[PDB]
């Protein structure tokens, strides 16, 4: 039978409109942007406008974004630009940066690196069992005079629990002006937002952030992103990684993607216009899922992973576990008909085989964990579709147990 | 009426072929290349006959290379994967490198960063105002204990002027012996391929270089790019930029962009199919709009600025100033009603206007410069075409010159 997909968390397919506006600029706004001839111009159009849509999507203004190759490479960028304007205030100190013990590998990985490196001092603040986030006293509690940036992820990919970035931000404005009296630079806040676009508000104010990481493929647009940084060049310096030819800025050269930027425009667009709907859906058939699959199981067969009491997550994600000792996450979506979904990160898939790094930093115990399963819906999913993949883990469980 | 693009040297348009190879992989090549399911090993399918295409192109293996955003990418890893291997085998010298006085913006301006933070040393060779080349010889006699790499540009953007890579290649092997020897590290060699890709034949083996810069939109190709390096993982080191997710064997992560690369793909097929008949197709348009330049405002007139005798060139570029005070390249394009083209590298306000570095670098004399125009040839250009772009170029400076 057909195939239901419940892996959003790790990526999602291109909107047709998403498809058309990149097929357009790809046939007419072809030229150089910098050109005065009309494919460039329309190309320079194009761009000019997918920043509006941008900015327009996370209520910041058009002269704070840049566009980058991808989450990787925005979240990259921050951390190596908080680096390069230290040095510069000093060129045997280093930068210190706070961040949660949960982060993705492209805020992980920089960090561990640049501490393998003695370049930087990185401070992995654990997240609570009980509420499933960094108390925001505890990175407070881990500020010293050479901290320059708290970066805290605004969803988990793995649990959709949602981080108290805005919490965090109004902590560190009333301590940077304890700092600024005491003669010590403020702190920057970086949230990677990847994984809450298209599914809740993602609003720049609200959050207070200086610089957040936007992710073209978790919201149905193409595989590029852009970094917002809130008063780029005025209020908030920014260090580029690349040097070239003037682009974006001079913050981030290269010519530049005309039919990928169309796409990712187009995608905020559609997030702008109906962010209300897709969280409202998603919603109600993770919950459904949820019920069904207590319904189906028993309430004791099922660990819900995502699930702290009081604490926000994402409408679409439900990490959970079923008791049983031939029921490790791998091996069940191995004998699903229907399901397409994961046990982790996308990028981590390779290591199925062991619980998953993140859910072990949540506290889940070591043999629920083993048999977790991440299923994310996402703007299609209905709960027909959840019926049917119900009764495919149904069927999967029953097999490996009559073997 | 009808406008002709002789600009190809700065971007092309995308082949019909390419776009609709891309349109596909947005629609059914959509899933995570990192995921196990259906839908990521479809997407994975198309990284690697991509990559495939890429390696037959260049003369090259597929595990020689690696995907990247675009040129600037390429450019920067190689320099910056030489200083964080500089400072890894030590664990107060700098590495350094040499290059020519005429890279793109993308090769100087990294390197020019390197030595304002004193990170590196750099050497600009200038090129010899006889061959227009960097000779071999003032290449070798910039080398010193600390130098690590040489990068030097295929062709160039402005003149479409060929480096002599093979020989430096041959040479700097040759250095490396006595290095090792003597208990130095190997000097490595890079090439900004770019402008020579899709022009004429490119190939890894002849060139002899460890690292090769390989650019989508110069090949009527996507806005991404790859690099190439010989015995990645193996014989030459490559240090990465980006942290992440573990793609491109950790040596650039970042979720794959499939329905691009699956583009970059099918541009690479298409040149390694039809590489010798582009060039000749181009080469044939390009002689005859220089025989048609000459024809139309005389051999005094024209001053062709990329021909040096016995220095090849890209078959498709034709840098040229046309003699007179009002005719800065910018002023006489800005006259043409059919012809899109370039000045390159020169600039203008209303102060004046200032020449292009590149071809001052060249040796072009500064008046010459700044009439300088970029005329640069493409796959669909016919002399019908050529003939219509000179009576553009003839009513143009008539009404600047009367
Ligand atoms: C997907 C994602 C990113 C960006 O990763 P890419 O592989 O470059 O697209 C960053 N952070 C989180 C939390 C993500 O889910
Ligand atoms: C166009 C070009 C590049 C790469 O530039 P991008 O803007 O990144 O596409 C590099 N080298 C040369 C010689 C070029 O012409």
């Amino acid at each position: 039978e057909r195939k239901v997909y419940m892996d959003y968390n790790a990526t999602t397919p291109l909107e047709p409109e998403v498809i058309q506006a990149m097929t357009k600029a790809m046939w007419e706004a072809w030229g150089n942007p910098s050109s005065p001839y009309s494919a460039g111009r329309k190309a320079k159009d194009i761009i000019n406008a997918a920043r509006e849509s941008l900015a327009k999507m996370i209520g910041g203004k058009p002269q704070d974004i840049i566009f980058t190759s991808g989450g990787t490479e925005s979240n990259n960028l921050v951390i190596h630009s908080v680096v390069k304007h230290f040095h510069a205030n000093q060129t045997g100190a280093k930068p210190h940066f706070i961040t949660s013990s949960v982060e993705h590998d492209s805020i992980r990985l920089p960090l561990e690196h640049l501490v393998e490196e003695q370049v930087a001092a990185v401070t992995f603040v654990p997240v609570s069992k009980v509420s499933g986030q960094t108390e925001v006293d505890d990175i407070l509690a881990a500020v010293r005079p050479t901290t320059r940036l708290v970066t805290i992820m605004l969803a988990n990919n793995e649990t959709g629990i949602v981080m108290p970035v805005p919490e965090i931000s109004q902590r560190i404005k009333a301590l940077n002006q304890e700092r600024v009296a005491a003669g010590l630079p403020p702190i920057l806040v970086h949230t990677d937002a990847a994984q809450a676009l298209g599914k809740q508000r993602v609003d720049v104010e609200d959050l207070g952030v200086d610089f957040l990481t936007i992710v073209g493929h978790k919201f149905y647009g193409p595989r590029i992103g852009a970094l917002y940084i809130r008063g780029l060049g005025e209020f908030t310096p920014l260090y580029p990684m690349l040097f070239g030819g003037g682009q974006e800025r001079n913050f981030r050269p290269g010519t530049e993607n005309t039919p990928m930027i169309a796409g990712l425009g187009k995608a905020a667009e559609l997030v702008t216009q109906n962010c209300e709907a897709y969280e409202a859906h998603m919603r109600d058939v993770r919950d459904y899922l949820e019920e069904r699959l207590e319904a189906e199981f028993g309430q004791k067969r099922i660990h819900l992973n995502s699930q702290f009491p009081g604490t926000q997550r994402l409408p679409n994600t439900c990490n959970f576990s079923i008791r049983g000792p031939r029921l490790q996450g791998h091996v069940v979506l191995a004998q699903c008909r229907v399901l397409m979904a994961s046990v982790g990160a996308a990028c981590h898939s390779d290591h199925g085989d062991q619980p998953s790094p993140v859910l072990l930093s949540y506290g889940v115990p070591f043999d629920v964990a083993r048999n977790a399963l991440r299923l994310s819906v996402g703007r299609s999913t209905t709960r027909a579709e959840v019926d049917l993949v119900v009764q495919d883990l149904k069927q999967a469980v029953a097999q490996l147990e009559d073997q």
